C-alpha cells in the first residue's frame, strides 16, 4: 500500500505526545472546535496543495522549496520564503530526535525493569503524581526553581548518541529489507496495543476522577476561550505538525513521485488514518488517563510544563495498573519509538536533499553534516530549560501556519487559481468537490491571513516581555540558523549560473 | 616602499588600547620581561615566515590558510588545521571592529563637548576614578553588580553601525586617493601628538601617585611571576596580536607579493616600527597616567575588569588636566579611529579571500556576508558581559600562539627547514643571521609547544570551572564558527 508509506512519516510523535500537550494546556473542547475546522478548511486542502506542488516542480529536476517557489514565482523575493522549507524541518528536528531519543530510553527502562510505582499510602493527585513525575524530570533533568540549566542523565545523554546513530545509519544504508519486515509486524502490533489501551483507559476509576471526566473535559467547548487566537492558532499549527504538512517535507517528496497519479484520493485517505490515530488512540488514551490519574489541574499543569512531557508522565501510570504493564510499556515505547524514527529521518530529507541537489555533496556527506548540525544544535535543547519549548513554538505552530499559507499564495494566486486547480486533480481516482476551490482562494487564505495578524496584536507586546535568556539564546540561535540556510542558498543560486 | 602597508597592519588598537591592557594586568616588568623574549624567539622569525609561506602560496593562486597548508602538507589534517587561518580573524574582527567603533563614539564625543570631569573639592583616588568609569560605563553599558546583560547606549549602537558601514564602503570600492591622502597625514600627526602626550604625562603629579612610579611598575621586574604560565601566554600572545600574526591575514597579504622582493628588510623594519608605537607610545601613556590619576589599585583593577577599557578611562583623564584637551582628545581618539579602520579591513581580508578564490564570490558579495557574520555574532559581545573579553582570550590569546606554532611546524618540519630558509632569503636585501635557522628550527617550536602544555595543566581545570553561563554561551558559539568555517572549507573542495 502507498498510502502506509504517505501515513508512515505522518503517524509519530505528534500523534501520541504533541497532541495530548496541544489539547490539555489550551482547554480542551475549547481546542478541539477550532482542531477540526483546520483539519477541514486548512489541513485537508493543503495535503492536496502540497503534493500538486511537490510533483509539479519535481517534474523539472527541482525537489528543493527554494527552487520550486522560484519556478512558481521568478523573484528573488520568493527563493528567501523558500529558506521556510528547510529551517523549519531542521529546527523540529533539533529537538525531534531527542524527543524520540526519550522513547528508546524508557523503552529500555521498561524491558530492564526500571519503572515508576505509585505510592504505597497516597489516595491524593500530588503524591501520585510525584513518582511518575520524578522518573521523567530526573531522565531530562529538570531541576527546582525554575533554574536555567538543564542536568539530563548520562544515560540520557548516551541514548541521545545512540539514536543519533540509527537515525544516519538509516538515511545512509537506505530502508532495509529486515526494516520492511519488521515495519509490517509494527503497524498492527501498534493499532492492537491501541485497541487494549482504550479498553483499559476506560474503565479506569480511581478516587481522583474518571475516565469518563477525562473525556468530558476533552469533548465540551468553552466558547469564551474562542475569543483567544492563541488557541486558534495552537490548532491549526497542530494540525500541520500531525499531517507532516507546513514543512519542506512533502514538496520534496512529490517531486521523487509520478504525475498523471492519484494525490486526491490516497492523500485524503493517509490524512483520515494520521486523525484516527491522535484523536481516538493518542488523544483518548493520554489525556482522560491523566485526568483520571491525577485530576484536571494537575493534568493542565504538567501540560503547561512542557511540550511532550504529559505522556511520558501519564503512560507509566498507566502500565503501573495493569496486569502485564511493564511488558506493554515496553511495546508501547519501543513502537512509538519507530513512529518517531520513521518520521525524523523523513524530517531531515529536505535538508539532506538540498545539499545533494544544489551543493553536489554525496549521501554519506549530505546526511553526516546534517547530523552534525542538529547534534550541534539540540545541546541547546538538552541543556537550557524551556529551549526545546521555544523551538516547539516557533517552528512547529508558527513557522508551520505562515509558510503555511505561503504555499497557499505562491501556487493559487500567483501560479493561478484555475492552473493549480487542474494540477491537484489530474490522474486523481476521485475528483475534488467544487466547493473546495472556492476554500482554497477566498476562504482558507483569507483566515491564516487573519489569524497571524489578530494573533500577533496581542501576543507579540508579551513575547517582546520575555524575561528568560534562556528563551532570548535560543531566539537569536534559531535567526542565525535562517541566515546561514539564506546563506547556502546564495551558494547555490551562484552555482547554477556559474 | 610596502614597510608604510604593514605598518598601516600592525599599528592598531593593540598598540594603545590592548597592550597597556594586558601589561597591566599581569603586573608589569614582570610581562615585559617575557615580552621581549618573545619579539626576539616568536615575533621576528614567525614575520619572516608568514610573508615566506604567503609568497610561495601566492605564485600558485591561493591566499587562504586551509589551501596553503594543504599544497605544502597535503593531508586532511592540514585543511582542519588551516580553519584557524579564517576562524581567528573572524573570532576577532566581532569584536575589534566594535572596540573600533568606541574610538568613534569617544571622538565624537569630545568634538561636541561632552567630555567626562574629575569632581571639584576632591583628591579620593576613588571619588576622581568615578566620573571617568561612568564616562565610559554609560556608553558600553557595563552594569553595577556583575550582571550578566550589558546594555549599551543608543548612541554607542548607531555608532557601531556607522562603523560597520565604513569598513564595508572601504572593503568594496577600495581604498581611495582621497584617504590614501588622509594616511600620510594622519600617522604622522600621531606619532607628534603621542610624543607631546607621554612629555605630558611624564609631568604629571597627582596626590595620589606620580608617572615616575607608573614607568617603576611597568619595567621594574618582578621574578616571583616569571614562573606564571598564563603571563609568559598574554606577553606571546600580545606579540602576535600587535604584529598582525598568528591570523592568515600577513599570509593573504604575502600573496600578492612577487617572490623574489625583499621580505628580511621590510618585515623587521615593520615589526620594530610597531614596537616603537607600542611601549614607547602606547604603553609609556596610559599606564604611567593612570597610576598617577587613580593608583596602583585601581589601574590592576581597570585592567582586569575589561579588555581594551584602560585606555578609554585613562586617557580622558589626561585630557582633563591638559590645556586644549577637549580639542586634543578629540584628535587622539579620531587618529585612534583611522589606526583601527586600516587594521580592521586587514582583518577582514582572509574571510574575503576565502569567498572569492573558493566559493568563487564576487567582491560586492564576499564583504556584504562577512559583515553580516561580524556584525551579527557582535550582539554577543555588545549585550552579555564577558563574552568580549572571553573571545579576545580564545582568539587573540591562545589561538595566535596555537596557529603561529602551527605554521612553524608546517613550513619548517614537514615543508624542509633548508627549503624554507632559502624562501625566506630569496631575493632579499639583507640575509637572515644563521643563529635564526636553529631558532626557527628548534627553539622556537621547543619554546611555544612547552609553553602551551604548562599553561594548560595550570588553567584548564579553572577554566573548566567557569561560573557565568555568558562565558559558556560564548564558547558555544565560537565553537559553532569553527565548524561551520570547516564546513565551507569541504564545500570549496567539493565544488
Ligand atoms: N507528522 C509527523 C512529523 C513529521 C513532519 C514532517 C515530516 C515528517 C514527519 C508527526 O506528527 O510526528
Ligand atoms: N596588529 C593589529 C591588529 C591586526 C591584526 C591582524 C591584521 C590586522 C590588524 C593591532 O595591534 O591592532
Ligand atoms: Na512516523
Ligand atoms: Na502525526
Ligand atoms: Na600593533
Ligand atoms: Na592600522
Amino acid at each position: 500500500g502507498l498510502i502506509l508509506a504517505m501515513a508512515g512519516n505522518a503517524v509519530g510523535l505528534g500523534n501520541f505526545l504533541r497532541f495530548p500537550v496541544q489539547a490539555a494546556e489550551n482547554g480542551g473542547g475549547a481546542f478541539m472546535i477550532p482542531y477540526i475546522i483546520a483539519f477541514l478548511l486548512v489541513g485537508i486542502p493543503l495535503m492536496w496543495i502540497e503534493w500538486a506542488m511537490g510533483r509539479y516542480g519535481g517534474a523539472q529536476g527541482h525537489g528543493t522549496t527554494p527552487a520550486i517557489f522560484y519556478l512558481l514565482w521568478r523573484n528573488r523575493f520568493a527563493k528567501i520564503l523558500g529558506v521556510f522549507g528547510l529551517w523549519i524541518p531542521l529546527v523540529v528536528a533539533i529537538y525531534y530526535v531527542y524527543i524520540e531519543s526519550w522513547t528508546l530510553g524508557f523503552a529500555i527502562k521498561f524491558l530492564v525493569g526500571l519503572v515508576p510505582e505509585p505510592p504505597p499510602n497516597a489516595t491524593d493527585p500530588d503524591s501520585i503524581l510525584r513518582p511518575f513525575k520524578e522518573f521523567l524530570y530526573s531522565y531530562i533533568g529538570v531541576p527546582k526553581g525554575d533554574e536555567p540549566i538543564l542536568k539530563p542523565s548520562l544515560f540520557a545523554y548516551i541514548v541521545f548518541l545512540i539514536t543519533m546513530f540509527i537515525n544516519v545509519s538509516i538515511l545512509i544504508r537506505g530502508i532495509s529489507k529486515g526494516i520492511e519486515r519488521f515495519a509490517k509486524i509494527a503497524m498492527p502490533t501498534l493499532f492492537i496495543l491501541a485497541v487494549f489501551l482504550v479498553i483499559r483507559v476506560f474503565l479506569l476509576e480511581t478516587p481522583n476522577g474518571t475516565a469518563a471526566d477525562g473525556l468530558n473535559f476533552l469533548w465540551t467547548p468553552d466558547f469564551e476561550k474562542l475569543k483567544d487566537p492563541g488557541v486558534w492558532i495552537a490548532a491549526v499549527g497542530q494540525i500541520f505538525f500531525t499531517l507532516s504538512l507546513g514543512f519542506g517535507a512533502i514538496i520534496t517528496y512529490a517531486s521523487y513521485v509520478r504525475k498523471d497519479q492519484d494525490i486526491v484520493l490516497s492523500g485524503l485517505t493517509a490524512a483520515t488514518l494520521n486523525e484516527k490515530a491522535e484523536v481516538i488512540l493518542g488523544g483518548s488514551i493520554s489525556i482522560p488517563a491523566a485526568v483520571a490519574f491525577f485530576g484536571v489541574a494537575n493534568a493542565v499543569a504538567i501540560a503547561k510544563a512542557g511540550a511532550f512531557n504529559l505522556g511520558f508522565i501519564t503512560l507509566p501510570a498507566i502500565f503501573s495498573q495493569t496486569a502485564g504493564g511493564t511488558f506493554l510499556g515496553f511495546l508501547w515505547f519501543f513502537l512509538l519509538f519507530f513512529a518517531g524514527l520513521t518520521s525524523s529521518i523523513a524530517i531531515m530529507q529536505p535538508m539532506i536533499a538540498f545539499l545533494e541537489d544544489e551543493l553536489k555533496l554525496s549521501r554519506k556527506h549530505a546526511v553526516l553534516w546534517t547530523a552534525a548540525i542538529v547534534f550541534f544544535s539540540a545541546h541547546l535543547v538538552m541543556f537550557l530549560n524551556k529551549s526545546l519549548d521555544e523551538m516547539d513554538f516557533w517552528a512547529g505552530t508558527i513557522g508551520v501556519v505562515f509558510f503555511g499559507l505561503t504555499e497557499l499564495i505562491i501556487f493559487f494566486w500567483i501560479f493561478g487559481a484555475d492552473k493549480a486547480w487542474e494540477e491537484i486533480n489530474r490522474g486523481g481516482i476521485i475528483k475534488v468537490p467544487r466547493i473546495y476551490y472556492y476554500v482554497m482562494r477566498y476562504i482558507t487564505p483569507a483566515f491564516l491571513a487573519v489569524l497571524l495578524v489578530v494573533w500577533a496584536r496581542e501576543y507579540i507586546p508579551k513575547i517582546m516581555e520575555e524575561t528568560h535568556w534562556t528563551v532570548w539564546i535560543t531566539r537569536f540561535y534559531i535567526i542565525g540558523l535562517f541566515l546561514f540556510l539564506t546563506f547556502l542558498v546564495f551558494l547555490a543560486e551562484r552555482r547554477r549560473n556559474h
